[PDB]
C-alpha cells in the first residue's frame, strides 16, 4: 500500500527571515502517524504549536501565515512545498522565531536537507483527496481551479507588465519536483521597494535569497537557474499553499495570474464543497495513479 511517511533523522538549519530579517533556527523532527506537519516556535514559553491546515492561515499578504491569537509562523510555503514534494506526511517544524527562513529564496535546501535525514515509511495507509468535481474560484482577473486528474499536475500562468518576459505546466507522476521545480527561486521587482519597505516587508531580502529585478533585468550576476523561473516558482508556491489541506491531492491545479490568497481560498471553497472530493487510500501502490521516491 502507499504508507505514509516522516523523517528517519532530525535535521537543523539555520538562516533569516525574508520579511522579518531575523536570524531563526529551524528543527525538523519526525513526528507519528496521522500528525500532519505541525510548527512549533520554541522560542515562546509556553511553546505555541500551530498545525499547517488551511484553517490556521491568517495572512496571506506576499507569503502565507499561520496564525495561533497573537502569534504567527510567517512564510510556510517553500518548506511545505518540499514537504509535498518529498511526501513528508508527519513533522514537527521547530522555530525559534517568526519566520521559516528563506535560505536561498528556493525549496533546493530543504529537499535537500530532508533527503539527507532520509525518509521512513510507517505503518498506516496514506491518505488522499482526490479532487472528483472542477472547483474554480475567481477575483477579478485571477482565477485559481481544481479540476479531477489521475495524478497531480500544476499549471501555471503569468502575465507581469515587464520586458524580462509565462506559463508551464507539470506533471508530478512523469517529472521531477526536486530538478524542475525545487531550485526556483524567489522573486521581487525593484519597483516594489515602495511597497514592500513601507509595509516593512522583506527585511532579509537580497540577491542572496531572491531573484532581484529592475525594469529591464535580472541583478543577479549569475542570473537564473531556469529559463521560465518565475512561473516555476509561483507552481512552487502554490504547491506549498496546496498542502496546507493536510493531505496531498489527487488532481490537478490550474493558476491563472493567482498566489497566497487566492490559493488558501479555493481550499476553503474545496474544503466546504464535500461533493467536490473524497479521502481515498491505496492498498496496493502498483495500480495508483500517482508515486513517490523510494524512501
Ligand atoms: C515569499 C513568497 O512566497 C514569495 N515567493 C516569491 C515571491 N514571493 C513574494 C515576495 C518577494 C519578496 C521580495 C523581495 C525582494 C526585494 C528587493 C531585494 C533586494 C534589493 C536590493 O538589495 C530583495 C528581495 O518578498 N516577498
Ligand atoms: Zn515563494
Amino acid at each position: 500500500m502507499i504508507k505514509q511517511r516522516t523523517l528517519k533523522n532530525i535535521i537543523r538549519a539555520t538562516g533569516v527571515g525574508l520579511h522579518s530579517g531575523e536570524k531563526v533556527y529551524l528543527t525538523l523532527k519526525p513526528a507519528p502517524v496521522d500528525t500532519g506537519i505541525v510548527f512549533s516556535r520554541t522560542d515562546l514559553d509556553p511553546v505555541v504549536e500551530i498545525p499547517a491546515r488551511a484553517e490556521n492561515v491568517g495572512e496571506t499578504t506576499m507569503s502565507t501565515t499561520l496564525v495561533k491569537g497573537d502569534v504567527k509562523v510567517d512564510t510556510v510555503e517553500h518548506l511545505l512545498s518540499a514537504m509535498a514534494g518529498l511526501g513528508i506526511d508527519n513533522a514537527y517544524v521547530e522555530l525559534s522565531a517568526s519566520e521559516v527562513p528563506i535560505m536561498d529564496g528556493s525549496a533546493g535546501p530543504f529537499v535537500f536537507l530532508i533527503q539527507s535525514a532520509g525518509l521512513q515509511e510507517q505503518e498506516a495507509a496514506k491518505k488522499f483527496i482526490r479532487i472528483k468535481r472542477e472547483v474554480s474560484v475567481e477575483e477579478g482577473d485571477k482565477r485559481a481551479v481544481f479540476v479531477p486528474f489521475d495524478g497531480f499536475k500544476v499549471s501555471f500562468e503569468i502575465d507581469f507588465d515587464h520586458p524580462v518576459f509565462q506559463q508551464a505546466s507539470v506533471d508530478f507522476s512523469s517529472t521531477s519536483f526536486v530538478k524542475e521545480v525545487s531550485r526556483a527561486r524567489t522573486f521581487g521587482f525593484m519597483r516594489d521597494i515602495e511597497y514592500l519597505r513601507s509595509q516593512n516587508l522583506a527585511l532579509g531580502g537580497s540577491v542572496e535569497n531572491a531573484i532581484v529585478v529592475d525594469e529591464n533585468r535580472v541583478l543577479n550576476e549569475d542570473g537564473l537557474r531556469y529559463e521560465d523561473e518565475f512561473v516555476k516558482h509561483k507552481i512552487l508556491d502554490a504547491i506549498g499553499d496546496l498542502y496546507l489541506l493536510g493531505n496531498s491531492l489527487i488532481g490537478e491545479f490550474r493558476g491563472f495570474k493567482s498566489g497566497h490568497a487566492l490559493n488558501n481560498q479555493l481550499l476553503r471553497t474545496l474544503i466546504a464543497d464535500k461533493d467536490a472530493w473524497e479521502v481515498v487510500t491505496f492498498e496496493d501502490a502498483r495500480t495508483a495513479p500517482i508515486s513517490y521516491m523510494r524512501p
